[PDB]
């Protein structure tokens, strides 16, 4: 769901899912359009893909569980749609870590015009 992707997000990163993953780039948070701004809207852009990898599942309210193997995000068995929503929210929160170092708050609440022509996942 999308607020233990918010929680997954925050224990990879430190920083909160609303308001610094929200409305980042061009597909941080509202997706869409666009050339994806940096490595971390490159995030989103394939977790947005990811997402649509699954049109019969419902990511924004399904819960899934997953635990921690020492730092490493373990999603544990659900329904189907349910592991595939946890890798798609693990993979992005992985993603989101390793781009920390580019992050830019310039991104943020980034406006929509600036974001044209479709980009295929």
């Amino acid at each position: 769901s999308l607020l233990e992707f918010g929680k997954m997000i925050l224990e990879e990163t430190g920083k909160l899912a609303i308001p610094s993953y929200s409305s980042y780039g061009c597909y941080c948070g509202w997706g869409g359009k666009g050339t994806p701004k940096d490595a971390t809207d490159r995030c989103c852009f394939v977790h947005d893909c990811c997402y649509g990898n699954l049109p019969d599942c419902n990511p924004k309210s399904d819960r899934y569980k997953y635990k921690r193997v020492n730092g490493a995000i373990v999603c544990e068995k659900g329904t189907s749609c349910e592991n595939r929503i946890c890798e798609c929210d693990k993979a992005a929160a992985i993603c989101f870590r390793q781009n920390l170092n580019t992050y830019s708050k310039k991104y943020m609440l980034y406006p929509d015009f600036l974001c044209k022509g479709e980009l295929k996942c």
